[PDB]
């Protein structure tokens, strides 16, 4: 278990919040969403334990995921 960003997105914001005691990596997903008016592209961070996919969270494709076995390893 580590510590990584937790956030909703909106640009990219961050969040150091707590994983899962189970998931010891996190997860950054870089993508679109379901409105069709949007500034700026979505990116849900999350912690695993490795790098699972969602593309749920938009239309399908267009979906990029960025996983890493370092805490906080969604940084720029």
């Amino acid at each position: 278990m580590i510590w990584c960003h937790q956030c909703t997105g909106f640009g990219g914001c961050s969040h150091g919040s707590r994983c899962l005691r189970d998931s010891t990596h996190c997860v950054t997903t870089a993508t679109r969403v379901l409105s069709n008016t949007e500034d700026l592209p979505l990116v849900t961070k999350m912690c695993h334990i490795g790098c699972p996919d969602i593309p749920s969270l938009g239309l399908g494709p267009y979906v990029s995921i960025a996983c890493c076995q370092t805490s906080l390893c969604n940084h720029d």
